[PDB]
């Protein structure tokens, strides 16, 4: 099961060390860097797991309702998310690299990984992450897993998460 | 078993991209970018692949023997490589640097991971790794694999000792 290791790695050699100064990291974005109105930057790293492993080269081609906003200071991008073509959040997204992997594998012919093969991995993948996550200590409010399947919006699914 | 998506995340992720255009810039290099009375950098991927899993963070404080030279142009590295106190062989030369999982893992308590869990996932990746590398289209003749468990006497192993082996062969 290559999911054990992809997760394992994602927490152990990222996860564990960005998220104990992420909050602070977003309170100096909030207090000297933000120029934008009420719209103030969520306290979690929001993690965009697509089952389908497809991993875009930006952000914004994949959703025209997700919009580059900034580099959070001190490698993390700030986006805005619309919704009735307004801003309605800002937060710190990205996507669960490792997932790559998965997709690369299923198109490699002598890696013998089925579409089918890859989604039980990406699904593993994510028990696995919430997991880990769910008894580690340097995440204990600041990790959002945003796991998802495909007219669908990434934009809406980001913002139920950042009503949560 | 962690070792299975490593091994092919190390593949798939990175070899499968940097091997077929290594010995164009490794050739590049000797022509252009080389100091003329110096040895010519071989043409492979050296792979150190320790199976304690320790990756050094610089490569020459591992070994006194293990000199870095220059960076290879267009995030690989350059070594020469001394025996006896003189200039033996030259190099592209890295660790398996996914291989960081699994000494970060053996010490963190909550993966309930063990030093001889830790040997067996080693085992496990330099294992997966050599075969899917043997079916891999891009690994020409321009990477090597070298997979090292270092004795308990250190008087009986040496790591530039273990690269110029490889390196003659
Ligand atoms: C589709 C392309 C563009 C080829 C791709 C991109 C990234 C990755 N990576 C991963 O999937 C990956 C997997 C992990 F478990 C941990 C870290 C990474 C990292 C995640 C990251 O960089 O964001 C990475 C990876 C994979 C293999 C590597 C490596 C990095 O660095 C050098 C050693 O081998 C893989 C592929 Cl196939
Ligand atoms: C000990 C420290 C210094 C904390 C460490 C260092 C590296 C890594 N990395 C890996 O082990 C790793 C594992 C893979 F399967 C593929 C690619 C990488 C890459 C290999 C590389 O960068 O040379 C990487 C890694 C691990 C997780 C990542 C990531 C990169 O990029 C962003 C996503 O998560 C892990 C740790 Cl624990
Ligand atoms: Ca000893
Ligand atoms: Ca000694």
């Amino acid at each position: 099961s290559v999911a054990h290791g992809l997760a394992w790695s994602y927490y152990i050699g990222y996860l564990r060390l960005i998220l104990p100064e992420l909050q602070a990291r977003i309170r100096t974005y909030n207090q000297h860097y933000n120029n934008l109105l009420r719209g103030a930057v969520s306290q979690r790293l929001y993690i965009l797991l697509p089952l389908d492993c497809g991993v875009p080269d930006n952000l914004s081609m994949a959703d025209p309702n997700i919009r580059f906003l900034d580099k959070l200071p001190q490698s993390n991008s700030i986006y805005e998310l619309l919704e009735n073509g307004q801003r309605a959040g800002t937060c710190v997204l990205e996507y669960a690299t490792p997932l790559q992997t998965l997709f690369a594998m299923s198109q490699y012919s002598q890696a013998g990984f089925s579409r089918e093969d890859r989604l039980e991995q990406a699904k593993l993948f994510c028990q696995t992450l919430e997991d880990i996550l769910a008894d580690a200590p340097e995440s204990q409010n600041n990790c959002r897993l945003i796991a998802y399947q495909e007219s669908f919006s990434l934009s809406q699914e980001v913002l139920r998460h950042l009503r949560q």
